DNA sequence: TCTAGGGTCCTAGGACCC
DNA sequence: GGGTCCTAGGACCCT
Protein backbone atom coordinates (compact mmCIF):
# COMPACT_ATOMS: atom_id res chain seq x y z
CA UNK A 1 0.00 0.00 0.00
CA UNK A 2 2.72 1.84 -0.59
CA UNK A 3 1.71 5.34 -2.13
CA UNK A 4 3.37 7.42 -4.97
CA UNK A 5 3.28 11.42 -4.31
CA UNK A 6 4.82 13.88 -6.27
CA UNK A 7 5.76 17.39 -5.30
CA UNK A 8 6.60 19.80 -8.42
CA UNK A 9 7.85 23.45 -8.11
CA UNK A 10 8.13 26.10 -10.57
CA UNK A 11 11.86 26.93 -10.51
CA UNK A 12 12.79 31.02 -9.38
CA UNK A 13 9.14 31.22 -10.47
CA UNK A 14 8.34 35.36 -10.71
CA UNK A 15 12.08 35.34 -11.70
CA UNK A 16 11.60 33.06 -14.61
CA UNK A 17 8.64 34.70 -16.11
CA UNK A 18 10.13 37.62 -16.44
CA UNK A 19 12.93 36.36 -17.97
CA UNK A 20 10.80 34.18 -20.53
CA UNK A 21 9.20 37.87 -20.96
CA UNK A 22 11.92 40.15 -21.46
CA UNK A 23 15.32 38.27 -22.63
CA UNK A 24 17.43 40.99 -21.82
CA UNK A 25 16.79 40.21 -18.30
CA UNK A 26 18.15 36.60 -18.55
CA UNK A 27 21.97 36.97 -17.21
CA UNK A 28 22.00 40.12 -14.93
CA UNK A 29 20.93 40.06 -11.50
CA UNK A 30 17.17 40.67 -11.49
CA UNK A 31 14.78 40.04 -8.66
CA UNK A 32 10.89 40.82 -8.21
CA UNK A 33 10.58 43.18 -4.58
CA UNK A 34 9.13 46.59 -3.59
CA UNK A 35 11.78 49.41 -3.65
CA UNK A 36 13.85 50.77 -1.00
CA UNK A 37 11.76 53.62 -1.06
CA UNK A 38 8.93 51.35 -0.74
CA UNK A 39 10.67 49.88 2.76
CA UNK A 40 10.33 46.39 0.35
CA UNK A 41 11.77 42.82 0.66
CA UNK A 42 12.72 40.41 -2.03
CA UNK A 43 9.96 38.23 -3.17
CA UNK A 44 12.49 36.05 -5.22
CA UNK A 45 15.44 36.61 -7.37
CA UNK A 46 17.19 35.05 -10.41
CA UNK A 47 20.69 32.80 -10.08
CA UNK A 48 22.74 35.56 -11.06
CA UNK A 49 21.15 37.32 -8.18
CA UNK A 50 21.06 34.90 -5.73
CA UNK A 51 24.77 34.13 -6.36
CA UNK A 52 25.57 37.32 -4.72
CA UNK A 53 23.32 36.28 -1.78
CA UNK A 54 19.91 37.66 -2.75
CA UNK A 55 17.17 35.33 -0.95
CA UNK A 56 13.21 35.52 -0.79
CA UNK A 57 11.93 37.52 2.50
CA UNK A 58 15.49 39.46 2.57
CA UNK A 59 14.73 43.76 2.89
CA UNK A 60 15.62 44.90 -0.53
CA UNK A 61 18.22 47.21 1.23
CA UNK A 62 20.08 44.29 2.05
CA UNK A 63 19.88 42.70 -1.58
CA UNK A 64 21.19 45.99 -2.70
CA UNK A 65 23.89 45.98 -0.08
CA UNK A 66 25.12 42.39 -1.56
CA UNK A 67 24.02 43.08 -5.22
CA UNK A 68 24.32 47.03 -5.66
CA UNK A 69 23.29 46.37 -9.99
CA UNK A 70 20.46 44.17 -8.56
CA UNK A 71 17.16 45.11 -11.01
CA UNK A 72 14.27 45.91 -8.82
CA UNK A 73 10.91 44.26 -10.28
CA UNK A 74 7.23 45.43 -9.86
CA UNK A 75 5.76 41.95 -10.41
CA UNK A 76 3.01 41.06 -13.17
CA UNK A 77 0.85 38.72 -11.38
CA UNK A 78 -2.18 38.11 -13.71
CA UNK A 79 1.34 37.18 -15.91
CA UNK A 80 1.81 34.78 -12.57
CA UNK A 81 -1.55 33.25 -12.26
CA UNK A 82 -1.92 32.27 -15.81
CA UNK A 83 1.70 29.93 -15.96
CA UNK A 84 0.05 29.08 -12.55
CA UNK A 85 -3.33 28.22 -14.37
CA UNK A 86 -1.32 26.80 -16.86
CA UNK A 87 1.07 24.16 -14.92
CA UNK A 88 -2.57 22.83 -13.07
CA UNK A 89 -4.31 22.08 -16.43
CA UNK A 90 -1.07 20.04 -17.43
CA UNK A 91 -0.86 18.19 -14.00
CA UNK A 92 -4.67 17.51 -15.04
CA UNK A 93 -3.51 15.67 -17.97
CA UNK A 94 -2.38 12.83 -15.47
CA UNK A 95 -4.78 12.82 -12.54
CA UNK A 96 -7.16 14.69 -10.84
CA UNK A 97 -5.40 13.78 -7.63
CA UNK A 98 -4.31 17.62 -7.27
CA UNK A 99 -3.16 19.60 -4.50
CA UNK A 100 -2.05 23.28 -5.34
CA UNK A 101 0.00 24.69 -2.65
CA UNK A 102 0.83 27.98 -3.73
CA UNK A 103 0.80 29.10 -7.56
CA UNK A 104 4.00 27.92 -8.54
CA UNK A 105 3.74 24.22 -6.45
CA UNK A 106 1.15 21.36 -6.26
CA UNK A 107 1.32 17.64 -4.31
CA UNK A 108 -0.09 15.07 -7.06
CA UNK A 109 -0.82 11.85 -5.98
CA UNK A 110 0.22 9.24 -8.77
CA UNK A 111 -0.60 5.54 -7.17
CA UNK A 112 -3.35 4.87 -8.86
CA UNK A 113 -1.83 5.95 -12.45
CA UNK A 114 -0.58 4.10 -15.59
CA UNK A 115 0.76 6.32 -17.60
CA UNK A 116 4.16 5.54 -17.91
CA UNK A 117 3.97 2.09 -16.87
CA UNK A 118 3.01 3.64 -13.24
CA UNK A 119 6.67 4.62 -13.23
CA UNK A 120 6.19 8.12 -10.98
CA UNK A 121 9.58 9.13 -11.89
CA UNK A 122 8.48 9.09 -16.02
CA UNK A 123 5.63 11.05 -14.91
CA UNK A 124 7.95 13.63 -12.81
CA UNK A 125 9.81 14.03 -15.75
CA UNK A 126 7.15 14.36 -18.47
CA UNK A 127 5.78 17.07 -16.72
CA UNK A 128 8.72 19.02 -16.22
CA UNK A 129 9.14 18.59 -20.00
CA UNK A 130 6.08 20.05 -21.88
CA UNK A 131 5.84 22.45 -18.78
CA UNK A 132 9.31 23.69 -20.41
CA UNK A 133 7.70 23.23 -23.36
CA UNK A 134 4.56 25.28 -23.74
CA UNK A 135 5.21 28.05 -21.18
CA UNK A 136 9.48 28.01 -21.52
CA UNK A 137 9.82 27.98 -18.03
CA UNK A 138 11.74 25.08 -15.76
CA UNK A 139 10.50 23.18 -13.10
CA UNK A 140 11.74 20.75 -10.38
CA UNK A 141 9.97 17.62 -9.14
CA UNK A 142 10.28 15.30 -6.02
CA UNK A 143 9.02 11.73 -5.99
CA UNK A 144 8.14 10.05 -2.42
CA UNK A 145 5.80 7.76 -0.88
CA UNK A 146 4.06 10.83 1.61
CA UNK A 147 4.15 14.73 1.28
CA UNK A 148 6.72 16.07 3.11
CA UNK A 149 9.46 13.83 1.43
CA UNK A 150 8.46 14.40 -1.96
CA UNK A 151 8.85 18.66 -0.66
CA UNK A 152 11.86 17.61 0.31
CA UNK A 153 13.04 15.59 -2.80
CA UNK A 154 11.91 18.58 -5.30
CA UNK A 155 14.46 21.02 -3.71
CA UNK A 156 17.52 19.16 -3.88
CA UNK A 157 18.24 18.86 -7.58
CA UNK A 158 16.43 22.12 -8.39
CA UNK A 159 16.64 24.20 -10.62
CA UNK A 160 15.42 21.90 -14.03
CA UNK A 161 16.07 18.74 -12.09
CA UNK A 162 14.46 16.01 -9.91
CA UNK A 163 14.92 14.09 -7.14
CA UNK A 164 13.26 9.97 -5.82
CA UNK A 165 13.00 8.88 -2.34
CA UNK A 166 11.90 5.25 -2.41
CA UNK A 167 10.84 3.50 0.59
CA UNK A 168 13.70 1.52 1.07
CA UNK A 169 15.96 4.72 1.01
CA UNK A 170 14.05 6.41 3.76
CA UNK A 171 15.91 5.40 6.73
CA UNK A 172 19.12 6.57 5.86
CA UNK A 173 17.43 9.94 4.21
CA UNK A 174 15.84 10.91 7.34
CA UNK A 175 18.77 9.76 9.97
CA UNK A 176 20.92 13.33 9.25
CA UNK A 177 18.13 15.04 7.48
CA UNK A 178 17.90 18.95 9.20
CA UNK A 179 14.93 18.97 11.52
CA UNK A 180 14.51 22.64 9.58
CA UNK A 181 13.84 20.87 6.30
CA UNK A 182 10.45 19.60 7.49
CA UNK A 183 7.60 22.32 6.02
CA UNK A 184 6.05 23.64 9.02
CA UNK A 185 9.47 23.23 11.36
CA UNK A 186 10.57 27.56 11.01
CA UNK A 187 12.92 29.48 12.80
CA UNK A 188 11.58 29.44 15.85
CA UNK A 189 10.57 25.38 16.16
CA UNK A 190 14.29 24.58 15.08
CA UNK A 191 15.76 27.06 17.43
CA UNK A 192 13.71 24.92 20.71
CA UNK A 193 14.65 21.93 18.84
CA UNK A 194 18.04 22.71 18.79
CA UNK A 195 18.34 24.51 22.14
CA UNK A 196 17.43 20.59 23.57
CA UNK A 197 19.63 18.43 21.59
CA UNK A 198 17.28 17.86 18.41
CA UNK A 199 18.79 19.03 15.21
CA UNK A 200 17.65 16.24 12.54
CA UNK A 201 15.11 13.76 12.00
CA UNK A 202 17.63 11.07 13.97
CA UNK A 203 17.94 12.71 16.93
CA UNK A 204 13.91 12.95 17.26
CA UNK A 205 14.11 9.00 16.77
CA UNK A 206 15.55 8.83 19.97
CA UNK A 207 12.89 10.53 21.67
CA UNK A 208 10.04 9.49 23.48
CA UNK A 209 6.42 10.28 22.02
CA UNK A 210 5.07 10.73 25.38
CA UNK A 211 7.84 14.01 26.15
CA UNK A 212 7.18 15.33 22.84
CA UNK A 213 3.80 15.94 23.47
CA UNK A 214 3.88 16.93 26.81
CA UNK A 215 6.99 19.65 25.68
CA UNK A 216 5.39 20.04 22.37
CA UNK A 217 1.59 19.67 22.01
CA UNK A 218 -0.15 18.60 18.97
CA UNK A 219 3.18 19.47 17.04
CA UNK A 220 5.14 17.16 19.19
CA UNK A 221 3.25 14.41 17.49
CA UNK A 222 4.24 15.78 13.92
CA UNK A 223 7.67 15.50 15.17
CA UNK A 224 7.51 11.97 16.08
CA UNK A 225 5.78 11.38 13.02
CA UNK A 226 7.78 13.08 10.76
CA UNK A 227 10.90 11.94 12.17
CA UNK A 228 10.39 8.35 11.44
CA UNK A 229 9.06 8.27 7.24
CA UNK A 230 5.39 8.79 8.60
CA UNK A 231 2.99 11.22 6.89
CA UNK A 232 -0.29 9.84 5.95
CA UNK A 233 -1.57 13.56 4.98
CA UNK A 234 -3.41 12.54 2.19
CA UNK A 235 -3.61 14.64 -1.34
CA UNK A 236 -7.12 17.17 -1.15
CA UNK A 237 -7.66 18.08 -4.45
CA UNK A 238 -11.10 20.03 -2.57
CA UNK A 239 -9.38 22.89 -0.57
CA UNK A 240 -11.38 26.28 -0.74
CA UNK A 241 -10.14 29.94 0.11
CA UNK A 242 -10.97 30.95 3.31
CA UNK A 243 -9.96 34.32 3.69
CA UNK A 244 -8.95 37.71 0.92
CA UNK A 245 -6.83 40.04 2.93
CA UNK A 246 -5.50 43.68 1.40
CA UNK A 247 -2.77 45.91 3.41
CA UNK A 248 -0.08 47.78 2.50
CA UNK A 249 3.17 49.17 4.19
CA UNK A 250 3.88 52.96 3.82
CA UNK A 251 7.12 54.47 3.27
CA UNK A 252 6.82 56.62 5.95
CA UNK A 253 5.38 55.93 9.56
CA UNK A 254 2.01 57.44 9.56
CA UNK A 255 0.87 59.36 12.86
CA UNK A 256 -2.94 60.26 12.25
CA UNK A 257 -5.84 59.02 12.01
CA UNK A 258 -6.35 61.32 8.83
CA UNK A 259 -3.49 59.56 7.11
CA UNK A 260 -4.69 56.26 8.43
CA UNK A 261 -8.60 56.91 6.77
CA UNK A 262 -6.93 58.06 3.96
CA UNK A 263 -4.97 54.77 3.43
CA UNK A 264 -8.21 53.30 3.91
CA UNK A 265 -9.98 54.75 1.34
CA UNK A 266 -7.41 53.70 -1.52
CA UNK A 267 -7.51 49.92 0.25
CA UNK A 268 -11.31 49.36 0.13
CA UNK A 269 -11.86 49.58 -3.78
CA UNK A 270 -9.31 46.61 -4.27
CA UNK A 271 -10.64 44.76 -1.16
CA UNK A 272 -14.07 44.72 -2.85
CA UNK A 273 -13.05 44.38 -6.26
CA UNK A 274 -11.14 41.11 -5.58
CA UNK A 275 -14.07 39.68 -3.32
CA UNK A 276 -16.21 40.09 -5.54
CA UNK A 277 -14.81 37.95 -7.85
CA UNK A 278 -15.49 35.10 -5.53
CA UNK A 279 -18.30 36.50 -3.91
CA UNK A 280 -20.33 38.78 -6.16
CA UNK A 281 -23.12 39.39 -3.72
CA UNK A 282 -19.76 40.40 -1.28
CA UNK A 283 -21.64 38.00 1.43
CA UNK A 284 -18.79 37.20 4.12
CA UNK A 285 -18.98 35.55 7.79
CA UNK A 286 -16.30 38.29 9.39
CA UNK A 287 -14.45 41.36 8.34
CA UNK A 288 -11.69 43.11 10.30
CA UNK A 289 -8.36 45.68 10.23
CA UNK A 290 -5.13 44.86 10.76
CA UNK A 291 -2.10 47.66 12.02
CA UNK A 292 1.26 47.49 12.25
CA UNK A 293 3.24 49.77 14.76
CA UNK A 294 6.91 50.94 13.44
CA UNK A 295 7.91 48.56 16.89
CA UNK A 296 6.61 45.65 14.60
CA UNK A 297 4.14 44.86 17.23
CA UNK A 298 0.91 44.34 14.93
CA UNK A 299 -2.47 44.12 16.17
CA UNK A 300 -6.21 42.62 14.32
CA UNK A 301 -9.75 43.03 15.33
CA UNK A 302 -12.38 41.39 13.52
CA UNK A 303 -15.41 40.18 14.18
CA UNK A 304 -19.11 38.54 12.90
CA UNK A 305 -20.49 41.43 10.13
CA UNK A 306 -22.28 39.94 7.40
CA UNK A 307 -21.63 41.66 4.38
CA UNK A 308 -18.19 44.31 3.04
CA UNK A 309 -19.27 47.43 4.45
CA UNK A 310 -16.34 50.45 4.14
CA UNK A 311 -17.82 52.62 7.24
CA UNK A 312 -17.95 49.80 9.30
CA UNK A 313 -14.10 49.29 8.51
CA UNK A 314 -13.36 52.64 9.40
CA UNK A 315 -14.85 52.70 12.81
CA UNK A 316 -13.41 49.51 13.56
CA UNK A 317 -9.77 50.94 12.50
CA UNK A 318 -10.69 54.28 14.18
CA UNK A 319 -11.14 51.44 17.67
CA UNK A 320 -8.02 50.16 17.04
CA UNK A 321 -6.29 53.36 16.21
CA UNK A 322 -7.67 55.62 20.21
CA UNK A 323 -7.03 51.68 21.83
CA UNK A 324 -3.82 49.95 20.84
CA UNK A 325 -1.56 52.58 19.11
CA UNK A 326 -0.22 53.97 22.35
CA UNK A 327 1.70 56.92 20.45
CA UNK A 328 3.74 55.01 17.91
CA UNK A 329 4.05 55.52 14.34
CA UNK A 330 1.71 52.88 11.84
CA UNK A 331 3.72 51.44 8.82
CA UNK A 332 1.31 49.27 7.60
CA UNK A 333 -2.87 48.92 7.50
CA UNK A 334 -4.95 45.96 6.72
CA UNK A 335 -8.54 45.07 5.04
CA UNK A 336 -9.94 41.64 5.69
CA UNK A 337 -12.54 39.90 5.40
CA UNK A 338 -13.25 36.19 6.80
CA UNK A 339 -15.20 34.09 3.92
CA UNK A 340 -18.35 31.91 4.40
CA UNK A 341 -18.65 28.21 5.14
CA UNK A 342 -19.32 26.72 2.56
C1' DT B 1 20.41 46.40 5.96
C1' DC B 2 16.09 46.71 8.43
C1' DT B 3 12.44 44.20 7.79
C1' DA B 4 5.91 42.54 1.76
C1' DG B 5 1.67 40.75 0.72
C1' DG B 6 -0.82 36.81 -0.40
C1' DG B 7 -2.51 33.25 2.63
C1' DT B 8 -3.38 28.49 6.23
C1' DC B 9 -3.39 26.40 10.67
C1' DC B 10 -2.98 26.05 15.76
C1' DT B 11 -3.67 27.77 20.52
C1' DA B 12 -6.15 29.69 24.12
C1' DG B 13 -9.65 32.19 27.56
C1' DG B 14 -14.24 33.43 28.42
C1' DA B 15 -19.04 33.06 26.71
C1' DC B 16 -22.62 30.25 26.08
C1' DC B 17 -24.92 26.02 26.08
C1' DC B 18 -26.43 21.52 28.53
C1' DG C 1 -17.22 19.50 33.91
C1' DG C 2 -17.75 19.12 28.61
C1' DG C 3 -18.41 21.14 23.14
C1' DT C 4 -18.49 24.79 20.59
C1' DC C 5 -18.29 29.80 19.08
C1' DC C 6 -15.87 34.26 19.25
C1' DT C 7 -11.69 36.60 19.15
C1' DA C 8 -6.38 37.76 19.10
C1' DG C 9 -2.03 36.43 18.40
C1' DG C 10 1.67 34.01 16.34
C1' DA C 11 4.30 30.42 13.64
C1' DC C 12 4.69 29.16 9.10
C1' DC C 13 3.97 28.67 4.03
C1' DC C 14 4.71 30.77 -0.97
C1' DT C 15 6.90 34.13 -4.36
MG1 LIG D 1 9.32 27.60 -6.65
MG1 LIG E 1 6.87 26.79 -5.02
Amino acid sequence: GSRKIIHVDMDCFFAAVEMRDNPALRDIPIAIGGSRERRGVISTANYPARKFGVRSAMPTGMALKLCPHLTLLPGRFDAYKEASNHIREIFSRYTSRIEPLSLDEAYLDVTDSVHCHGSATLIAQEIRQTIFNELQLTASAGVAPVKFLAKIASDMNKPNGQFVITPAEVPAFLQTLPLAKIPGVGKVSAAKLEAMGLRTCGDVQKCDLVMLLKRFGKFGRILWERSQGIDERDVNSERLRKSVGVERTMAEDIHHWSECEAIIERLYPELERRLAKVKPDLLIARQGVKLKFDDFQQTTQEHVWPRLNKADLIATARKTWDERRGGRGVRLVGLHVTLLDP
